[PDB]
């Protein structure tokens, strides 16, 4: 399938990675007024968290060009005028952060685009975590989003350990690295305070809808989680920590054994496991929307329960948007 | 009371300092084998996290002159081997980190010391947290623990929680600030695998007893409280994270006005209360044992609630240390 | 004189406490449309690098009151539309980073300023360093610049060197905190492609024409001094490192006697000197220009040095503005 | 050839990995008696910097075995007791630290090993930089020096520049990595105090013998060059900054020229050239001594200029140890 990207950013830029990387998604137009064309080659080939682009990347004839593939590259501000339709991007990651309800995420239509996938959660638009509910997607739906990084890690450890022994009611926290919305030192960051304050000296409490956005993506669950983040001086790599109580009994190892399974079964690739002594940077790259780190948690009971589970946020969720295109363009 | 401090690292300095700062306690005499009178004079001086001491620092006769007042100084490998009598040292503050034991804490009395006050939880040694069982110490003790920054965090937090709404169970996390036992790059820490990994690079799973220990100080709260710990890359200032069920229903407005009485009465300077955006920053040299911050905190419902409460590990701890010592003294 | 800012950043909140910790100057209005009154209380507060304010900051009557002294608030994109008459504002700090050329700097003359001080370097505005050159201004500049941190630093010393040896060529490098220009994670800089990539992870090389400066500060080494910049993951507190060759041969030690003497009169408060064991934690809220470091550099020969320089580059900058006006008002 | 690793740190596992990578070095024995069988196998498997081996790790009847080569692992204090010539170790790699003189390396001769390879500047001991003097080891030579990661990254740009404009004078700054001699917080550091200060805190001024030590290399340049080093808050990659006075004329597009042309040719995969807009992450497992930065560099005039030229000081030393014992292994 065919694919244009508005924001080439963190997201845009790995999700153009991932695409090249499948077999199974074309790249072939590109929109971001704030870098132009040779820009683009230099902040491509280049990335301070996952390295060099092991690939090749050019500027040629007014295209990026990537691995031999031409990139129509567009440079406007207002989504309702880029020229998608002649570029010939059947779907657009709307990856700015900035057009996430239907009515700004819409406007990519009127230059041609057949259906939307939003990065990020959605005031309106219906979201999916692969491996949850992305069946749920049929073809009436041209506006989608993903959801965020936090709902793809919760989500399916949330389902399998709600499958298994009934989540009564839960609290998340998200230990999360520092992303671009964030700032070098203490600066304006509109209404939300606290995320202005300097990053690489603060933990800061943030606030997060995954939690509450679960219960969106597996209904059984609506009203019975939320939870907030803190943001800590890390370049990217975050984790979950699930406070639960259940109704049925779960010692741990039956938590571990029934989350080991799901890894290796119909989560194949979405939810891992390990029992090593892992830290954050073990992560990096790593293309799972949920990786549970059994040696971390910790029962008081066997009703209650503090599960941990890792993710790297660029590339974990990079992945699952390339998937979600793949599996909407089964449907068509 | 005159006072010896065994490891003069952050918290022996702090402790110091702290000390000087009030008149509280009188500092004569410092054991510290890996850093001789000439090096101290540097190490007090100059603080990286809590700037530059505010009174006079120098090498006097082989002796440590701090605000005018001259103070022994040892190098002594084994505390057996320690004059604290010849010195006038009455209590002695353990800080080295390796003597946490009453067996091996017990050696101070061997030089001469009164009473020992371990800075750091003990297998054994009875343990306390200013406003919440301090009242429990008494002349019969030899050798006392101060607990740890986490417990006395918790702790006065979770006995106005219960005092008034009763705690069924909880679960806890700490994202907490680096420490000296920590490594700059990977390498090796013994037992504790996750430990040795590269301190300024990573969110790091750690252990901690402080949720349990709180069952001791709290011992209503006996077996009702587990937890963990992630070390993450700041140089201080820490934060719990309480996830509780609750006997009685409490809404979010009445435990932020539980808390606010609580701090401004029988707990204040000990348990702090915030409504402001604050952030890891706005915390550093706080003298408080925990500060709640209303904002950042979140409520399920009625009965299961996230509080959250910051915490200067080095610094609320090491003042916390200089008050329980003065109490003590009261008690003779 | 009273005193308005335009842009409360680092470096406008900072001149505006400089200016309150010395009635030296008094504040009357600042202007900043991306931060309201509210959030001014916020941010003045609260600093996460030099602590929260000592003093009382609250909103009354639509003002900022800081220490009983109310401040008129403006939230103006366009320097043109600020009342600075009306509010009483004399002279007018620019401090918002994108007004430094005397064209657009001057709009603030439109609202009825006297006066205009850019925080900054300028193509054309001339350039004043404290101690250096500040004895050139004369009433006729409407327009002056307070030259650049790195300046700032750099100029008292190479007087000194210069006064007493002859600098006949040197190439500086400053090793720079990061600064609010920068980026969380590699993202868009435009122009300066380096300057965009994630500040946290990186040695990042970056321009600086403060080595050229000092030859327009300190006429007679024109075109005999150029130099760059390494950004580094510090949030506060920078480092000149000075490589000369000098024309009459000068023994280190006759360095150190130059410099310490020069600290000690017509220099001292902006040039410092120090033979500790310093490290740049040591100068966090000093207030000087530039602090000799007689320890950390090095000779090859009578005539051929490398000598090392340090500076807070927020707090001793922020310190010279208010300096500069003072002088300035004295001149009137 | 075959080789045991004394000290399995940062190099000593790196360099394993290269020798791993080689085809040429076989890894048989290894001593740490600080680091048991079952947590070498979790500490070369997991790298915070450079990411999970690609390769098989594990213990099996007591040895280390990997990519399924079993390794001989000891565990002495005293390097005189390691059972190297039984292990069938016919080099070792003296990578501890603590073991630089030709007296204390020599120690590994009494265990059978035939020669010593000690991965650090030697007071005594005959130092080599590949691609600079290795040609001048000759068979007589039991304990050599592979110099220092700073040494290895200076001697050969100094090498090319002297070579063709002579440098009459230099005087150097490396701005590097922490590594594992320093602090996570201030702390106790022996003669050395800054060494001691919070590593993810400051920068801090150090010593190097680094620039003397080329003088050793390149005789010629004995006693033309000295310098100093900042550590700064990075937990791998350095850079050099030299700046040198020339005895010929050299506009920047010939000594660029010149460099470029030592790249590709002689100083292949030792010396590396770019112009491209590189900050320090682009260079994180890049296997060169040395990479020149052409943008990044500034010339005063002809004769006086700074360069400067980037290092994995991990890896890119790691692999000239592996070479350098290629290199003797075939002169035997
Ligand atoms: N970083 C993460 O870990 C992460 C994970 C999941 C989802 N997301 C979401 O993805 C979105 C983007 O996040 P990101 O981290 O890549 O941000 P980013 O800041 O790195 O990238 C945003 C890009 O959008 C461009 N842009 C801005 N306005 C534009 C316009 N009008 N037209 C075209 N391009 C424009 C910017 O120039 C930039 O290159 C957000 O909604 C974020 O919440 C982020
Ligand atoms: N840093 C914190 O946040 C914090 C807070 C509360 C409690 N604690 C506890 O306090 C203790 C000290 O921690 P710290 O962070 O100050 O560590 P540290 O490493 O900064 O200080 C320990 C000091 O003890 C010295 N020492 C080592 N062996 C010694 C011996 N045989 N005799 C005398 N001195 C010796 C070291 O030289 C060092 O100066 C530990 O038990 C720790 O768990 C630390
Ligand atoms: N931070 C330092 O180390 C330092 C030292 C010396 C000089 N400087 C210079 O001082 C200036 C400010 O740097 P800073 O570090 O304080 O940056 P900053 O980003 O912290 O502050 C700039 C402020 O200006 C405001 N602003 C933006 N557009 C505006 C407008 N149209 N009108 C009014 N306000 C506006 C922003 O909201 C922000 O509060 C820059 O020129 C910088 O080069 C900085
Ligand atoms: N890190 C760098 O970038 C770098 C570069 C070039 C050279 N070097 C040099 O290499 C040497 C090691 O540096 P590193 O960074 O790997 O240090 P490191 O601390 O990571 O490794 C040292 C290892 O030696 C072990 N060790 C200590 N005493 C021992 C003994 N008696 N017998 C056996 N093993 C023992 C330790 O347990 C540890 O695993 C030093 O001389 C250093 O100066 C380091
Ligand atoms: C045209 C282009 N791409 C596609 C299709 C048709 C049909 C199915 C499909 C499934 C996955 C990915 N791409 C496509
Ligand atoms: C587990 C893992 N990968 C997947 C699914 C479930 C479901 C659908 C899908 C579609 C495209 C690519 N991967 C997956
Ligand atoms: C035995 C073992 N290894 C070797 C030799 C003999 C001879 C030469 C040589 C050259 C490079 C690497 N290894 C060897
Ligand atoms: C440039 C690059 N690699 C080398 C040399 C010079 C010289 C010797 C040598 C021996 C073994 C492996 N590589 C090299």
């Amino acid at each position: 399938v065919k694919v244009g990207v508005n924001g080439f950013g963190r997201i845009g830029r790995l999700v153009t990675r991932a695409a090249f990387n499948s077999g199974k998604v074309d790249i072939v137009a590109i929109n971001d007024p704030f870098i132009d064309l040779h820009y683009m080659v230099y902040m491509f080939q280049y990335d301070s968290t996952h390295g060099k682009f092991h690939g090749t990347v050019k500027a040629e004839n007014g295209k990026l060009v990537i691995n031999g593939k031409a990139i129509t590259i567009f440079q406007e501000r207002d989504p309702a005028n880029i020229k998608w339709g002649d570029a010939g991007a059947t779907y657009v990651v709307e990856s700015t952060g900035v057009f996430t309800t239907m009515e700004k995420a819409g406007a990519h239509l009127k230059g041609g685009a057949k259906r939307v996938i939003i990065s990020a959660p959605s005031a309106d638009a219906p979201m999916f975590v692969m491996g949850v509910n992305h069946e749920k997607y049929d073809n009436s739906l041209k506006i989608v989003s993903n959801a965020s990084c936090t709902t793809n890690c919760l989500a399916p450890l949330a389902k399998v350990i709600h499958d298994h022994f009934g989540i009564v009611e839960g609290l998340m926290t998200t230990v999360h690295a520092i992303t671009a919305t964030q700032k070098t030192v203490d600066g304006p960051s509109g209404k939300l305070w606290r995320d202005g304050r300097g990053a690489a000296q603060n933990i800061i409490p943030a606030s997060t809808g995954a939690a509450k956005a679960v219960g969106k993506v597996i209904p059984e669950l609506n009203g019975k989680l939320t939870g907030m983040a803190f943001r800590v001086p890390t370049p990217n790599v975050s984790v979950v920590d699930l406070t639960c109580r259940l109704e049925k009994p779960a010692k741990y190892d039956d938590i571990k054994k029934v989350v080991k399974q799901a890894s290796e079964g119909p989560l194949k690739g979405i939810l891992g496991y390990t029992e090593d002594q892992v830290v954050s940077c073990d992560f990096n790259s790593d293309t799972h929307s949920s990786t549970f780190d059994a040696g971390a948690g910790i029962a008081l009971n066997d009703h209650f329960v503090k599960l941990i589970s890792w993710y790297d946020n660029e590339f974990g969720y990079s992945n699952r948007v390339v998937d979600l295109m793949v599996h909407m363009a089964s449907k068509e």
